[PDB]
């Protein structure tokens, strides 16, 4: 275990809560300076990848190719436990159907889940493979439960779960497009 | 609970690991550019400091006067989880004796905690104020035992653990004139 309660809560008080009220006006800036009405605008959430058992690689281009880079939000910063001007960074990606851009948005995976899969490696962790599926859902419950409870950060990110045919880039248009 | 555990993990994976092994490059960088006979090089160390019932602001000034920010590393960056040239940013400080420098030193938080205390103001989370002692505690025990197996990152940082006379400059510089 149940290491999972504190990685959920530590990532939506050491996170979440610290970029979702700022992360509109941020794409608002960037549809500002780059959306015209030969593209679509970068959507207004942020869409939170959680693989259950999956890998958790670091270029989202990897884990599907039709998910691929297009540019940086704005920066954010702010001072935290004594590190001055603390980086606060966010990516969009443009999702690709049959050769053509089909939507854009900000995306990136729940960072926890790849620190605890990694917990993997070190013995004294006493994390084994055989609990990373319990734990990743539990982590999965935990946050859904906080969100729930939180709705102004609720609307301003969506997560998405999934296992191991299936297009992960499909799954994202998915949700795009029922908001 | 025993949530330290998880999170003294975390903090070792997901942030010591990853900028341990070029933080002495950095200094050096730094040291470069900036050291000269009038003055005392940027030690060579991450200095952590671990509160265990006090507070955690994000300026370490507001804890000591005598302990003022004085520049910032150069940047280290690198993609992870799909985020994009993601910043890992340290600070200076310089340490005061008497109203002169008398040490400079990388120096901040281990921010864990202050995820850990803030989950007091929830009650989902289940953490009381008369657990913070104890689970800090365990943090420090835990983070301990880490670097006890990892040689290579116990050389590149030291833990400065503490309760609530007594000076916060006093003990870093204490460390800082032990090396
Ligand atoms: N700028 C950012 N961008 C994207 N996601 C962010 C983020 N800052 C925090 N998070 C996410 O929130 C989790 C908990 O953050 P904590 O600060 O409580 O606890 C963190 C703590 O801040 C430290 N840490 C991680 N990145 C750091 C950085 N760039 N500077 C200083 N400390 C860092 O390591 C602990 C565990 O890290 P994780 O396993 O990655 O788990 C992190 C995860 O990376």
């Amino acid at each position: 275990f149940n290491v999972a309660h504190g990685l959920a809560w530590s990532y939506y008080i050491g996170y979440l809560r610290l970029i979702l009220p700022e992360l509109q006006a941020r794409i608002r800036t960037y549809n500002q300076h780059y959306n015209n009405l030969l593209r679509g605008a970068v959507s207004q959430r942020l869409y939170i990848l959680l693989p259950l058992d999956c890998g958790v690689p670091d270029n989202l281009s990897m884990a599907d190719p039709n998910i691929r880079f297009l540019d940086k939000l704005p920066q954010q910063t702010g001072d935290r436990a004594g590190i001055k001007d603390r980086v606060y960074s966010n990516s969009i990606y443009e999702l690709l159907e049959n050769g053509q851009r089909a939507g854009t948005c900000v995306l990136e995976y729940a960072t926890p889940l790849q620190t605890l899969f990694a917990m993997s490696q070190y013995s004294q962790a006493g994390f084994s493979r055989e609990d990373r599926l319990e734990q990743a859902k539990l982590f999965c419950r935990t946050l859904e439960d906080i969100l729930a409870d939180a709705p102004e950060s609720q609307n301003n990110c969506r997560l998405i779960a999934y296992q191991e045919s299936f297009s992960l880039s499909q799954e994202v248009l998915r949700h795009l497009r029922q908001e």
